[PDB]
């Protein structure tokens, strides 16, 4: 918290008086420790509410508690928020309201998460913060449409990306909401000196069934210090270096705080691409710039969001994906630039995409007078002749009298997107002794699906089970725990792969944490 | 009294021979010292009567009396309606008439206040004026109720906004009338050289359950040098120099009666019309116009409210609130324009709106023989799909021959409006020994209502009570001393807070005056 | 205050406006150049000053780049071996950025002109002074806009600027070589033949970009719009030219125009990627029209990438922190390698201050802390620096005037 900080823009925030006064940030996690003696005086009288118990006390797990294990998460995100004392928080003068919606252990219900949101949304709570999500590469989860509703409700809403290793298409639940800001974590810059590098567990996107480029954003978070409960009687407040996504997303709501202190008239929307438009591109070890999502936008810059007359909306945007066999395909978008300067001002648009047979045009040159808005017809072709399926990563560059004014990444995807056909499965036992419930998640459905058994040596025992034309979503299935038909398991330790094949690719999981015969 | 009048227009109205002369004044306050040499001869034989004592001497309370303090409000009113000789009032031949309602320390019963209120009514008072009040923002409160039976019984009514810091719902309970001239406080210009501003201590509309515009006009209000007592038998008589929106009402009482004496065939709501029409919008600082709850329709002008031959009414509209939560919502206003002229003329009408989704129409031209009236159908039509929830402030402008004869402020709010969802609370010691009684005000009752209590250095202890669906209006609730349930407070000095969430929106209210255990 | 100022003069009903004002960034989009085409659409025409920068293509300034408006540049008058008239080596030249059009628009003298001055002398306040400058070579085009307008009523600010552009003696320099289309534009005004003039050929230059293919034939048109304001039909006869090899023009060799009509011809060049070399190439296509010549077009183009500067300014300030330094450089169009290096007070090269690589263009900024070549402190003093950046093949440097102190 002392060197991200300085990194994003902070201090030099403060200089210039914005440190989120009189912003109110809620805090949607297991709880936070306000009585930390660098939270105590960012808490008003009303602290939160505890959903996982029902009272107006939001204080963290204890030890020793029955149902789960102490957490010291949320005071963590907290103190990365805003923290005033020894450590330093983004926003060191914002509000802040604790809401307990995961219960001991970390985990919480989808009812609770929806509940703490929209009473943060109540409680006049201006910027929201979670750092909590499942594994759900859906953008219409239940934590998701009611990220969407806030967002709407005037309420800025960032949440992290989730923490999965690298791979496209791992963004989690609530980080695949169609409006709200979705954070990656990266590596502050260390000595070969390295520039800022994203980590390696930061979730990458695109969302399923909407192709939107996630992260929005990425932002410090690895090896963030910040105040945590020691759950120690003899001293219960210190501070602790955790990493993770969920701790990349309490540095843009601080941003966020500080936008918001410093431009009382922008919608939640107005932020995120205030954000999404004035941010760094990362380059790896190598010198490559790295792909749209697995950066969003690069890393915020809140000195240069906070100095923006100029907005680009929305900050990034998806043509989604070019099925025709043979042939052109032509999409288009309008992006809209809102001049909030006094002054006229003359608009550059350069657009660009990587692949051969994807020809961009649109409009070249766009004048706006003062205090008003145009709109740019960005335009993508396609020639199926031509192009080689996959992934291809564009961008729509705004130039405005010298400096740049945003960077839009956009993305298409040619023929079918290389999404995991199946991305989870797990065995528990059934209703009846000795037969056993398979629950798997197919984001599209499946042409073939498959489940076949392996012993504790990871040893091919057999084939569980096979099914045709399979529904997208969660599907389950009952097993007998006989395999290749009539032939009983002995007993033991397995493990079960689910081999899915849809559209032309397949994929298999494996099930972590045997089930037992 | 010396720069004020001069800027209300008080003095040209008097080299018109306006002075009101004829009317008659009541001052309903703390009693008037009718022997100030600047206040002998606007009192006529009979003084007036003094509820508190119940005898025919309205004078005020006098120093080392057991029930409270000595007052000088009521006499500091009534110079600065109307006082003739080194200072003069803005109606400097008025008579006037005392009232005594509110005893020692200027705390008074209601039902005093309803019977001055009647009483003066008895004895012929032409103009009333409240410079009380309390600090529920309710139209149906007794007073309100007395204040509307007159304004209908031919008495003017003019009363205080209250004196309450910058806020919406923050307007007082005689203040809340549907029938009465509630006026706020403004600054004079004051050397970078500012405009009139609005005082930061006015309360501020709308009300509650009519969402009508309040405070209706402002006047001057801000250090104001008038008569008071000085509570010394070596010399009595003295000027001193009061603030408060108590002290702008007086002036607004004044000008009723010099128009009351131009214009003797104006009825009481003829003259609110005229006062409200003619007035100066202010405003501030920074160059933007002041709210119209914190503004009604700006500063009084007696000289063009002299000298006005069409009258707009009502001189504020409120369209209250469009809930629908799909669709288009219309609703209409008749507005009703009396050509007091001898000449047809023909009126034009501009309707304006603030904020997006709002479409404003209705008769763009009248035309009104003379001495007759003619009717305007303003309507308003709210997108429900387009709009964001809040209260916007719209305009129906109405020129005439060059000359603009009135600026009719509207207002409208949509979904659910943004009063505090709890107004006040107190504790008081119950009729059993240890235990207590919690009051508190819910203006549109409670989802959920929530106390919590605190110790001296506001560290929250714990929560003292939980309930759900409390009806709207005074509730109360027994509470046993007892914290969380069963832990019993420690000896000491407590806070209490009420925590109210209603209709999508929590307040929270802290008592003042901390409780003992 | 520029922008608002014409914005104002456009209030004012202001039928001509005069801007002898501009910085030196060669960018066809700035502030008062947008607002300057803003202006010859509210129909007021916009006449500015070039620029005052010594004798090198791409050093026109800011609002003198709008493409919608009149920019002179500075001449000689004939002085006595007499010679003819002359560009002043300080008119800034073009190509401009980024449009590669042709600036300045016209020439008009601007060297040792007298005129009235404030003395700031309460004994006498007034009197007559010579100043030279592009700045005043604009009000005599200024005046002759006002002229032709009283004189022709009717005309549109672009149909001016194209009499203005279309009338105008090409210059000589003393050796007898025609003077670079950026460097003349069109020649000198004539006011008396703009105001006679019957037929506007419109766009009065026009720049066809660059040729960028590395193998085959590229080719482009334009079509240039011939006004016959006369009362009789006319017949109007092109003549294309371009410079060197490999470039071959072509297009209506011939349009016949009804009277109060409007023709078009079709101007087209083609580039053989295989024989030209690169640079900048400049052509003319000449109308004539019954015996007189009615215009003569410049026009230009460029092959492979144009040779403008690749950085343009550099300065170094001190930064928020004590000790540190801000730089502020401008690229016109990126570069692929920026490079800051240090000389002390006598132009002796220190060291290496900053490398970068892969730099946006506009703008750029930089922090450095003061060290050279890594982590070696400069001694106290008064020192240079120097940006050398390179971009597409080219390379460029600039150096700071007002030296820094450490």
């Amino acid at each position: 918290m002392d060197d991200s900080a300085p990194y994003i823009g902070a201090n030099d925030a403060w200089k210039l008086g914005y440190t989120g006064k009189g912003v109110k940030v809620a805090i949607i996690d297991t709880g936070v420790e306000y009585k930390h003696p660098d939270l105590k005086k960012n808490f008003g009288q009303y602290k939160g509410y505890d959903f996982v118990d029902n009272d107006y006390d939001p204080e963290e797990t204890p030890s020793g508690d029955p149902r789960g294990a102490s957490t010291d998460h949320g005071t963590h995100v907290a103190g990365t928020v805003a923290a005033n004392g020894t450590i330093k928080g983004v926003a060191p003068d914002a509000t802040l309201l604790a809401y307990r919606v995961l219960g001991p252990g970390g985990s919480g219900t989808t009812e609770n998460v929806i509940a703490g949101i929209e009473r943060a949304v109540q409680d006049g709570a201006d910027v929201m913060n979670l750092s909590l999500g499942n594994s759900v590469n859906n953008p219409d989860w239940a934590t998701s449409t009611a990220l969407d509703w806030a967002m709407s409700e005037g309420v800025t809403a960032v949440t992290s990306n989730g923490n999965s290793g690298p791979n496209n298409w791992t963004v989690g639940s609530p980080g695949t909401s169609r409006e709200a800001i979705s954070v990656g974590a990266t590596q502050l810059p260390l000595n070969k000196s390295l520039t800022e590098q994203m980590a390696d567990f930061s979730s990458r996107g695109p969302v399923m069934d909407t192709w939107m480029i996630k992260p929005d954003v990425s932002a410090p978070g690895v090896n963030i210090v910040s105040t945590i409960p020691t759950h120690d009687p003899a001293d219960p407040y210190g501070y602790g270096s955790k990493q993770g996504t969920s701790m990349a997303s309490p540095h843009v709501a601080g941003a966020a705080a500080v936008i918001k202190q410093a431009k009382p008239k922008w919608s939640p929307e107005q932020i995120k691409a205030a954000l999404m438009n004035t941010a760094e591109t990362l380059t790896d070890a190598d010198g490559d710039v790295y792909p749209h999502n697995a950066q969003g936008a690069g890393s915020i810059r809140i000195m240069k969001a906070i100095k923006a007359d100029s907005l680009v909306a929305p900050g990034s945007y998806s043509y989604g994906t070019f099925m025709k066999d043979k042939g052109n395909e032509t999409k288009k978008e309008t992006f809209t630039i809102e001049n909030q300067s006094s002054i006229r001002k003359s608009y550059q648009l350069e657009y660009s995409f990587n692949g051969t047979g994807i020809t961009v045009s649109g409009t070249d040159r766009v004048v706006i007078p003062a205090h008003q808005t145009g709109k740019v017809n960005a335009k993508v072709k396609v020639n199926a002749k031509k192009v080689k399926a996959g992934t291809y990563e564009g961008t729509v560059t705004v130039r405005e009298g010298g400096k740049t004014v945003a960077k839009v990444p956009t993305l298409l995807i040619v023929k079918e997107p290389d999404y995991p056909r199946v991305t989870s499965i797990d065995v528990q036992d059934g209703t009846t002794q000795g037969t056993y419930q398979i629950e798997t998640y197919l984001p599209a459905g499946a042409e073939e699906l498959a489940f076949l058994v392996y012993d504790s040596n990871l040893d091919f025992v057999g084939q569980a089970g096979i099914y045709k034309k399979q529904d997208k979503g969660y599907q389950y299935f009952d097993w007998n725990g006989k395999v290749n038909g009539d032939t009983a398991l002995p007993a033991g330790e397995y493990y079960m792969l689910a081999y899915a094949a849809n559209k032309g690719k397949s994929s298999q999981v494996l099930t972590e944490k045997p089930f037992i015969i």
